[PDB]
């Protein structure tokens, strides 16, 4: 357990060493092992992979990723495939419960995210606690493992972690590069004739959908079917249905992939391409760091990605998906350029990824100081300086500025020893940023004086996150909705801060510039708009109806779903720890409702993993109002209800699943829950 | 199953026929059997009796009395020993669920309450529903059995119910009434020396206590010990403790019994007198219709009870407690009189009880019409008139006046069929009086607009009943508390309607006369005072502290406990049916908290019947924060916690229980719950 850090190109079985190491450590020490992943999709996929590979050894595998969480305690778990933020929260609660010895390993995947990134600092602080706790209390207690592409400073990261080093550039499908004599039609025809796939990358969504249509149009003009029809049917019965352009583009082995689609549509398309049913896939920058989806030939439309050259870090992972290890001999990555873009293309072709930063007055240091002090591992100034040396910024004097910032905002109390009073303790358990916890405290306390219980809108407004611009708001449609709103919903609007004057300004006048810090009241109206969207969401109305009514597309609505559910859970824990029992009670149901977008009645029924929002309504309409009820039922009954040998449904991490034996697992899983 | 009605004097084994009939009917038809009792204490005692007598035959016995309820569905039950008000709700839910045939019999005890009483009309409607449903839908459908003293119109009741008749005046201990009018100490000494008890009845609580005190003083001047010391210790360890006067009075074979004491203290005194440990017991009019507590010699302080002649029914039920069937040969009921009271005493000696009335524009007929229409058993005028004939008022034209009152208040909708819209459906399920349901609807709807979640006070105010004057309010102390209140509690006070002007009027000026109907705002301040008492109650503060802070004694506080818990449950069901999910969620926890007067944390721990509020705190302080946790524990551990052969604890319906085996049963019952 001397830790470890290694790097290797993707599509080279780099995770295999990690799987062997985790298997050995869990089997030997009988302690936990966190598999930290950057994204929720890759976390889901890895959780399914580890479940399949370790089910036959009595090893529980259930991670904390997105808004979801295991239906069993952390004690029973053996491997937790969590995301960075949720792994940080897990470690915080372990420290607070003084059960840190329960862990025996922490694997981290795609470690290059530690650098310039809006989540990397969470990984940095997450790893900084492990080394500190190990060195204060013993270096064989917790093994750390890492992965990445060719990092220029891999040795530096290993030195920070006190771990070994392994760096290599190997891949069974070598990539070639050579310029050889709009020259795209012939390329596509010759690449499709040889029975190989193509993965094209586009900078934007609209043009990504546009060109996919015309590629299929050329394939149609110049001219397995059963499996493509199967994918058609699987796409047809979805809460959002089948797209108008996708329905005509798919028949010709052409598809597109972007955040605009739903998670289910993305999963369907990824599965179709991986199986080889889809030959040409126009993806976007989102897929670059997405699930493992190798392709024979990668193509890049243009280095310009959002008014600037393509990120070099993104290009490496883009090219990594050029070559299938096991069926392919060689892989290619074509980067078309222009006269002005020739310089940018040659610049991007050469040169590896940039060095890793630390991103540590900054809110990250405030979070770190709060974590260590509330955790009870750094209470006095003498030791808090050692934490600074433990960081990756150090190994590569702002503590006092943050420590006073916390005392200024009453997060902690000085005594010389430091302690949290109530808000620091509640801020750490909620895994909320201490910067926003003051605003959250004010908004909750204000709510508990004049709360509105007629509808869920006042509860939704308080669990509505606005830390990112999840969508562009059309203020004319928002004004129309405001006009059509009921009075009950307008009372909460007045309570929160919405004013008809501001909406009148925005409906006709240009979007008011928020030049001044006092103009956070622009955020109030965006928050109210988002909360109305969330209300229509948990009301179980179809995504298309929410799209027409508000303008946000289904992919944005799903991202809002996940963010709102995560925020609702965080706020519920915040209220629980603060001693606000009524607020906690009102908030508790909402995390699951937001995760699944369901009504109160379906909440007890979506406990079965194999039950979507639609598949929970059909069973509820039939009469299965409870998982226990759904267990007591013949399989054929559920089969006929689902219908009212061919695979038509879709579930995350599925297999040869049809309407027949899908009903078999629904009842079987319900029995296990009981 | 041709029904049955019979009467016989108490103290003559008169309930045995009912036990045989219920056993036969449940064993044969395998259908339920409600055992309706007037009071909650007698309902509890009868439930324990039937549990003991029918445990060995696989017959479940758990009734619905007071705020309590069985921890298992009504389907699993076989005998429900309910109180009159809750039996009506049971029948209403059976009718609304169209499962009326599940019932096999309905026994009713002490039917004289059918007449002039604030609960008899519920009995009348309850039996009218049975007769109506039986006659509309038929030999062995639902048997009805009644009990009473010598009713002048027993045959009339039998004719109404279509049942047989049996009336007899026989008792094993023939009572000898002989009025008589120095020799006081001689009488006391000669009655006590005979080794027989005395049951004195006194109207005034304070004078009853002083009379018991001076009897104990005479015994002390003129002057088993181990068992009496055991009763001392049992009284000592109570949430309210031991009274100063009771301490000096109990060890001379003298005790007192009045509503001022707690239910537990009343139980201790009743058990001590029944066992013979207590020789003289000064009770009040409450015990007259209370648990079966026979004595050898009954005495009455004076016919005058509350500034009026004593009710003949009360005297008739009082005399029944003079003579023990099995150990006594003869019994006496002496009635001291004066010169002016000689005529009143002579009149009271002769003449049986007054006839049974009906007490049916009246709110009772509104409730009846609502029950039948919402139940779906009388939807059109043609049949609602038959319900009038079904009643006891008829058998011994206000329907239209009531029906319009319901349409006037939107309780039902006309179509010529009738139906309920939403408020009628929610009014019958909640078992609330339709008169007060409009005020409740207004108060709930107003509350949800501006609800205060900072504390429980706003939730308590909405589950505070004020249909009776549970105590006299001291407005000076109320003003002191008001000026000492926190601002959070004052915001809800302003929201509900409390005004400093009215409290200023009441603190010095005489209680304002509520001559006008518009002065229900006097009820707002009484409701707020009661809700503050209830908040101090559910805060788990000792009864003595609530007494000094508010002036209401512990017996009044316990009556308020029960009434508030019952009302909270009714309001929770009302909100549930109305579709107010947030209000229902906020209200749900409060029913149990009010029943037991405990905090949220103890609510999962008082599920074990053998766990008082104090016995739930001691275990919670130890670490047993859940019934499942309390199951996983050794008996000696809980024994030492309880301590920190002698029967010192008390529980409803106890046996030779001590600190040792009480801990054994606590864990055993917890296992059964799981
Ligand atoms: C409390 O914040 C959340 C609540 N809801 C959701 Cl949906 C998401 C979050 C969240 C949001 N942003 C960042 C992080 C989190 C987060 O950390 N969430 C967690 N979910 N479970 C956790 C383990 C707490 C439990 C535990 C750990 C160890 C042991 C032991 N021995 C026992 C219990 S942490
Ligand atoms: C709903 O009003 C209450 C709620 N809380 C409490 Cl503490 C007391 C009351 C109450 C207050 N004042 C008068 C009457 C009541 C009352 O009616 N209480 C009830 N308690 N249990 C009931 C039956 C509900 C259960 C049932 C379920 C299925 C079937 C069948 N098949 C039959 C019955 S009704």
């Amino acid at each position: 357990g001397k830790n470890l850090v290694y790097s290797a190109p993707t599509s080279a079985g780099k995770t295999l060493v990690a799987e062997l190491l985790i298997l050995k450590r869990v089997l030997e020490m009988r302690k936990k092992a966190l598999f930290i992943l950057p994204f929720v999709s890759v976390a889901k996929e890895k959780k399914y992979y580890l479940q399949s590979l370790f089910q036959e050894v009595g090893i529980k595998v259930d991670g904390y990723m997105g808004s979801t969480s295991p239906s069993r305690h952390f004690s029973s778990l053996d491997i937790a495939v969590c995301t960075i933020e949720r792994a940080n929260g897990l470690i915080n609660r372990l420290i607070e419960e003084n059960k840190m010895d329960l862990l025996g390993m922490v694997v981290v995947d795609e470690l290059h995210m530690l650098g310039d990134s809006h989540r990397g600092y969470l990984l940095e602080l997450l790893l900084t606690k492990i080394c500190y706790i190990t060195r204060k209390s013993a270096s064989n207690a917790v093994q750390i493992v890492g992965m990445s592409a060719t990092l220029p400073n891999l040795e530096l990261v290993a030195s920070w972690l006190n771990a070994e080093l392994y760096h290599t550039d190997f891949r069974p499908v070598p990539l070639l590069e050579s310029v050889k004599v709009d020259h795209v039609v012939s390329l596509c025809y010759e690449t499709i004739c040889d029975n190989h796939s193509v993965l094209l990358f586009c900078p934007s969504k609209k043009w990504c959908e546009k060109l996919a249509d015309i590629i299929a149009r050329e394939f149609y003009n110049l001219h397995e079917q059963k499996e493509l029809l199967e994918v058609m049917d699987q796409l047809r019965r979805l809460p959002s249905g089948l797209d108008s352009v996708l329905q005509k583009t798919v028949p010709w082995g052409v598809a597109f992939h972007h955040a605009g689609l739903t998670f289910e549509e993305r999963d369907i398309i990824e599965g179709a391409f991986r199986q080889g049913l889809i030959r040409v896939l126009a993806a976007t920058s989102t897929l670059s760091s997405g699930v493992n989806l190798p392709a024979r030939r990668v193509i890049i439309r243009t280095p310009i990605f959002g008014g600037r050259p393509l990120d070099i870090l993104t290009y490496k992972q883009m090219v990594g998906r050029a070559g299938r290890k096991g069926v392919d001999t060689v892989g290619e990555s074509i980067l078309i350029c222009k006269n002005s873009e020739k310089s940018k293309g040659i610049a991007l072709l050469q040169g590896s990824l940039k060095p890793v930063r630390s991103c540590l007055v900054t809110g990250s240091m405030i979070r770190a100081i709060l974590e260590i002090i509330v955790g009870g591992v750094a209470s006095t100034s003498q030791d808090m300086h050692t934490y600074a040396a433990c960081t990756f910024l150090a190994a590569s004097g702002a503590i006092e500025a943050c420590v006073m910032w916390l005392l200024e905002n009453e997060f902690i109390q000085s005594t010389k020893v430091y302690h949290p009073t109530h808000l620091g303790s509640a801020t750490l358990s909620s895994s909320l940023s201490p910067a926003d916890t003051l605003d959250i405290f004010a908004d909750l306390q204000r709510a508990m004086k004049g709360f509105v219980l007629e509808n869920d809108l006042h509860i939704l407004y308080l669990v509505t996150p606005m830390f990112e611009d999840w969508t562009t708001i059309d203020w004319y449609r928002f004004f129309c909705l405001w006009e059509k709103l009921p009075t009950s919903m307008k009372r909460v609007a007045e309570l929160v801060g919405v004013e008809e004057g501001f909406l009148a300004r925005c409906v006709k006048g240009k979007v008011v510039a928020r030049t001044e810090r006092q103009h956070r009241q622009m955020a109030i109206h965006k928050r109210f708009f988002t909360s109305l969207v969330l209300l229509d969401l948990i009301s179980e109305v179809p995504l298309r109806e929410i799209n027409q009514k508000y303008g946000c597309n289904r992919g944005q609505i799903q991202s809002l779903q996940q963010s709102a559910a995560v925020y609702a859970g965080m706020i519920t824990v915040f209220s629980n720890r603060l001693g606000w029992h009524n607020m906690e009670l009102l908030l508790s149901q909402f995390q699951k409702r937001l995760t699944f977008g369901i009504q109160r009645e379906l909440c007890d029924l979506v406990r079965v993993s194999l039950l979507n929002a639609q598949r929970a309504r059909v069973l509820y309409a039939s009469g299965f109002h409870t998982v226990a009820d759904l267990a007591r039922a013949n399989i054929v009954e559920v089969e006929v209800i689902l219908k009212n040998n061919m695979r038509t449904i879709w579930v995350t991490g599925r297999k040869g699943l049809t309407e027949r034996e899908a009903a078999a697992l629904i009842v079987e899983e319900a029995r296990m829950i009981l």
